[PDB]
């Protein structure tokens, strides 16, 4: 029998019912250098089981309580055991107290302790920011609970399943505001013991886990809006942002999103207001803690002078989010980490649906495919993926929870909530959820309680009829890994299904209890005509005459790729799909336009289709206005561009991309009107800057002659940029790379003296982008002073050296020659060795190149490699599969681009 406070669960003994929290954070260093805050709580708990130790959590504080670390005291007239001692276990951060007899059954408890911690800046727990204005560094304290970091604030049962109601009381510097998850009780009052500080107590939450407690202490200001219900809006930033104007947007938004959701789930938004603060270089992002959501600045502000409209399509989406979850999540909270895929793919999905309310025209709900599930199915057609479920005994430490947090989690999970949706129809699926909602309010669950009250809605209507149940269908997609490709032969309407891998000859070893079959909800479209629904069984093989075709008919499987699959086609129909696109594509949904581009390029990598049916699949693209074919191409070439853009195949290629992007960028020169006016919904805007982008890099001359009349009118009038920061990225690239030091220079101008981080980013970028191997070097020479180059910076600006052709060879030079100093910034702040290894090797296709890999390898002797040491094992790996995907492709690929190019 090991010991409790050895195991990295709780035990259940024990129940929290509420706490009181007061913490004091101290702004000003103690002179030592040292941030501290100080606190002090009461957790009243009940005994469930009878015991003899209270075991909670409590990580890097000090204990400054009298007596032991806790004082105990029996609630009403219970009686409470002398406390024996109390120690802190640092490995599975338990404050430990053991008593001299056991706590009894339905008696209640109260638990006092005093304490302090570092206020580091850390951004975990109740922790430090620091950031500038004007001459001032200024210091705000904030925190960050997810996922086991309330622990580090105030000893808790810090467990999201362990919910309970919280007292908050803030001290803090008389003239800065604080804020927690609900209002302040009323006007703060002077601390007795020094005035300079004032007390601020807040209303008690609603039972809530730990992992979403907040408290801020700053001189932020806000924007507000008291919605008709009566719930106040804020927008909360730094002074000079909330003064130009930045969190208008976001204000703007909120409103009609929590509108929405509120409606969407059939319940009403749980708490008496809604904060949402933008924290200078807040890294984790973004934070849905209930009722004040934290995110980084540019996630959350807008600047309608400077800002891109996907910056502004960040904002909506990243807000609709955080919200989606003050109900799937928050209200309603599932039981264990394990469990994070259901919570974070649910607001992965429900995030274009709520920012679709707020933003109508914007068709923003197409998104999903191109940003989470082809981005995901790039990661789960490999044998190293895994389910999205993970046994809950799993899942026990800091570290594997952590694990949680992946790509698979978030957009594989979004993807197929997204399938079930569509396949119980979205009023159905409404139904259950809300169900859901209000059956669990409050409480804690697990999926199998999501798909048992979906079954409920099931069972309850006669109009959608399901192959087997919810659960049945759902452990298809959520208890192994990876998906099928769905391949139809169109002469037999044979279907056929098989475990999808990008590599042929990959090894899976991970077993799965269903032999990698699925069963599939199997949309499809014949002749442009939407034919009645299929789902493929758990079998190998099936057949259906919904995929039998004529000789001159087409069939077109997963209408809006709904389903978590991609599919294959006989070539006969393959063609046939080619000729409708080549002749009226309107009758093919623009989403499928893209996706018969997206599989195929995939299909080519498995070796399923010869590599030149996918590019055959680009050829309609001459007559293509719409964003997301033309982006499923450049996502599937930019790997051919960086392939071959150092050999013969790049003439070829570079002509075919200019013959096929030329009636684009005329269409929008008109559209536009000379460029003076953008396209007015979002989906048009993003075509526009894509025909652009593309347009330019591949040299057609009438771009290029764009973007230097742009940037020449800039030069001769710095302060009037005339350049829509649409188009800013494009036009910075290709204007500095017709210049010489002229423009390099006027852009490093601008650069040091930008104020806002995106603009600033795209001027870094661009610098990157001169054709003068002596500007690039010099722009090296750079990289490493924190005077020119912020260090946070400066991987990515090697990167973007790196990335120019001419470029390669001297980041590659430099990396290798300045490599001697890991012995300086795995110590100096962190940096991405990983990253900048991944980015200056991503071309390497040949032997020779490899053989410099390894000779770069053996400065194995001292310095190593770092956080980059397993990147540099990957960077090795991808080269010997560059190398062959090299040899394999070259030729045929090479003669398909002279063929198409005219
Ligand atoms: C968790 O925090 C709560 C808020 O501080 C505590 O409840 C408050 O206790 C106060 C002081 O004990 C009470 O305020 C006044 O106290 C004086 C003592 O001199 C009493 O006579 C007054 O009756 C009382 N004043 C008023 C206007 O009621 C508050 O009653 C009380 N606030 C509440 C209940 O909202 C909790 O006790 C504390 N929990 C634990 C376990 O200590
Ligand atoms: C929680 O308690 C910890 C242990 O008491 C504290 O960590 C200690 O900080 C000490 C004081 O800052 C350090 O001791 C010495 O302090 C002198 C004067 O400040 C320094 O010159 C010395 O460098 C330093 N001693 C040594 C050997 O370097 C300790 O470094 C450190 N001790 C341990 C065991 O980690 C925490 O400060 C305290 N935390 C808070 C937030 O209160
Ligand atoms: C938050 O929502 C507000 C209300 O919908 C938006 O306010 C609108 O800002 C528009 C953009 O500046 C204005 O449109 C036009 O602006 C120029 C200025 O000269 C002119 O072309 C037009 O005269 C003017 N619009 C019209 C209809 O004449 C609107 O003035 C304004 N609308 C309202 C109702 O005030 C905010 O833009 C929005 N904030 C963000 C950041 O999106
Ligand atoms: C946090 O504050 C709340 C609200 O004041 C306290 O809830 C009260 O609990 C007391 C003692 O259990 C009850 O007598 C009252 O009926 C409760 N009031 C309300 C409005 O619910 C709660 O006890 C506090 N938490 C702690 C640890 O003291
Ligand atoms: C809140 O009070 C503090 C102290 O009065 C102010 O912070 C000082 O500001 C000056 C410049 O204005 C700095 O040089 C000082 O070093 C600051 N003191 C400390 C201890 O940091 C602060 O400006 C006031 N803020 C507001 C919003 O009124
Ligand atoms: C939850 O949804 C139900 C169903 O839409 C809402 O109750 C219905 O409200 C409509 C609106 O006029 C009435 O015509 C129906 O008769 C109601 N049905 C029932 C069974 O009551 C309810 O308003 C929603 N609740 C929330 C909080 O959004
Ligand atoms: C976790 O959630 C479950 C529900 O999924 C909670 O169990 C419920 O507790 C309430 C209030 O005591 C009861 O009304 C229900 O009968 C329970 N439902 C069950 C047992 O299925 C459970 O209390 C939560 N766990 C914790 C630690 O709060
Ligand atoms: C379509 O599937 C059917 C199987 O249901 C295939 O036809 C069978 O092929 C086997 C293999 O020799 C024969 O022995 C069976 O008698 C056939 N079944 C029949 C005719 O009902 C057919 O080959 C498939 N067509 C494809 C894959 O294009
Ligand atoms: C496939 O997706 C398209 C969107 O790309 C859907 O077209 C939308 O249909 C909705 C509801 O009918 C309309 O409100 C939108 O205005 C349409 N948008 C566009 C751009 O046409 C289409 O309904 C989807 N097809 C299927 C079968 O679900
Ligand atoms: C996987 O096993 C098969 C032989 O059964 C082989 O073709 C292949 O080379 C093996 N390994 C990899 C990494 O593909
Ligand atoms: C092409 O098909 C579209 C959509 O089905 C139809 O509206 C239109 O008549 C056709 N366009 C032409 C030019 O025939
Ligand atoms: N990997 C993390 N722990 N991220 C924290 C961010 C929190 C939030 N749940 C999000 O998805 O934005
Ligand atoms: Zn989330």
């Amino acid at each position: 029998q090991s010991k409790p406070w050895n195991r990295y669960r709780l035990p259940t003994t024990l129940l929290p019912d509420s706490y009181n929290v007061t913490l004091r954070p101290y702004l000003t260093p103690n002179a030592d250098g040292l941030y501290i805050f100080k606190g002090k709580s009461i957790v009243r708990f009940l005994c469930q089981e009878p015991t003899d130790v209270i075991i909670i959590h409590s990580k890097k504080l000090n204990y400054t309580t009298q007596g032991h670390m806790v004082v105990l005291r029996g609630v009403g007239d219970s009686q409470v055991p002398e406390i024996d001692r109390t120690e802190l276990v640092e490995l599975t951060e338990y404050l430990v107290v053991h008593l001299k007899g056991s706590l009894q059954p339905g008696h209640m408890y109260e638990m006092e302790s005093e304490f302090q911690g570092e206020l580091a800046d850390d951004l975990a727990g109740f922790y430090r920011s620091e950031y500038m204005e004007g001459n001032v560094k200024k210091v705000l304290a904030t925190t960050q609970m997810q996922s086991t970091d309330a622990r580090k604030s105030f000893p808790c049962f810090d467990e999201p399943a362990m919910k309970a109601t919280f007292n908050i009381t803030l001290i803090h510097p008389n003239n800065l505001t604080a804020l927690s998850n609900m209002p302040p009780k009323g006007s703060s009052t002077p601390l007795a013991e020094d005035p300079n500080w004032s007390v601020t107590e807040f209303e008690t939450t609603p039972v809530m886990s730990t992992y979403l407690l907040a408290y801020i202490v700053s001189e932020f200001q806000s924007v507000n809006e008291t919605a008709q219900n009566g719930v106040l809006i804020r927008i909360w930033a730094r002074p000079n942002a909330i003064a130009e104007g930045h969190g208008m947007y976001a204000l703007n938004v909120t409103g009609p999103i929590l509108n929405f959701f509120a409606n969407h789930y059939n319940t009403s938004y749980p708490l008496p207001k809604s904060d949402q603060i933008a924290l200078p270089d807040f890294n984790a992002g973004a934070m849905e803690n209930w009722g004040l959501v934290t995110y980084r600045e540019n996630a959350l502000l807008f600047d309608p002078q400077s800002s891109s409209i996907s910056n502004k399509e960040r904002v909506v989406t990243v807000i609709a989010h955080e919200l989606a979850h003050q109900w799937f999540g928050n209200l309603v909270t599932l039981a264990w980490w394990n469990d994070l895929w259901l919570n974070e793919g649910f607001a992965s999905y429900v995030e274009y649906l709520g920012a679709d309310h707020a933003e109508p025209t914007w068709n923003l709900k197409d998104l999903i495919v191109p940003g989470d599930v082809y981005r995901v199915m790039a990661v789960d057609a490999l044998a190293s993926s895994h389910p999205l479920t993970t046994p809950a005994e799993e899942v026990n430490t800091p570290a594997q929870i952590s694990e949680m947090f992946d790509s698979i989690s978030y957009s594989k999970g979004a993807s197929v909530i997204r399938m079930l949706s569509n396949f119980l129809t979205e009023d159905l699926f409404k139904e259950g959820l809300a169900s859901y909602l209000h059956a669990f309010a409050y409480q804690n669950t697990t999926y199998l309680d999501l798909w048992e009250h979906l079954q409920k809605a099931v069972d309850a209507q006669t109009s959608i009829r399901l192959p087997d149940t919810v659960r049945a269908i759902m452990d298809r997609w959520t208890l192994q890994m990876g998906f099928p490709v769905i391949t139809v032969d169109t002469k037999t309407g044979n279907i056929s299904q098989k475990h999808f891998l990008l590599d042929s000859e990959s090894n899976v070893t991970r077993s799965s209890a269903f032999d990698y079959l699925w069963i599939v909800p199997i949309s499809s479209i014949k002749n442009g005509v939407m034919q009645d629904h299929y789902w493929l069984r758990d079998v190998s093989q099936a057949q259906n005459d919904l995929f039998k075709t004529a000789s001159d008919d087409w069939v077109l499987l997963n209408v809006n790729v709904t389903g978590y699959f991609q599919v294959n086609y006989d070539e006969d129909n393959w063609r046939m799909i080619q000729h409708q696109l080549q002749t009226n594509l309107s009758v093919i949904p623009v989403i499928n336009r893209a996706q018969v581009i997206y599989d195929s390029f995939n299909l080519a990598t498995a070796h399923m289709v010869p590599v030149t049916l996918a590019l055959d699949n680009t050829l309609f693209l001459n007559g293509e206005k719409e964003y997301m074919p033309w982006q499923a191409a450049l996502s599937s070439l930019s790997y051919f561009s960086l392939m071959f853009d150092r050999s013969e195949v790049y003439g070829p290629m570079k002509k075919y991309l200019r013959k096929q992007v030329e009636p684009l960028f005329q269409h929008f020169e008109t559209l536009t009107k000379n460029w003076t006016e953008r396209p007015e919904n979002l989906m048009d805007q993003y075509s526009e800057i894509n025909a652009i982008s593309t347009a330019c890099s591949n040299g057609l001359p009438q771009c290029e002659n764009l973007a230097k009349t742009l940037f020449d009118q800039w030069m001769s009038d710095p302060e009037n940029n005339p350049i829509h920061p649409n188009l800013r990225s494009t036009i910075y690239c290709n204007a500095i790379a017709q210049g010489g030091q002229d423009q390099w220079d006027f852009a490093w101008g601008q650069l040091q003296q930008a104020q806002l981080v995106n603009e600033a980013d795209k001027l870094r970028s661009a610098l990157a982008c001169s054709n003068e191997v002596w500007l690039l070097n010099r722009y090296l020479g750079y990289t490493l002073n924190p005077d020119l180059i912020r260090k946070q910076d400066a991987t990515s600006t090697i990167n973007s050296i790196a990335s120019n052709v001419i470029g390669q060879p001297l980041a590659w030079d430099f990396v290798q020659s300045n490599w001697k100093k890991l012995f300086q910034d795995y110590g100096g702040g962190s940096f991405s060795f990983s990253n900048l290894i991944q980015g200056v090797t991503r071309r390497f296709s040949s032997e020779f190149e490899l053989q410099q890999l390894e000779q770069f390898k053996k400065n194995n002797m001292d310095v190593g490699f770092g956080s980059g040491t397993r990147a540099l094992e990957q960077a090795l790996e991808k080269t010997k599969a560059n190398i062959k995907w090299v040899k394999e492709n070259k030729e045929v690929v090479l003669n398909w681009f002279i063929e198409h190019s005219s």
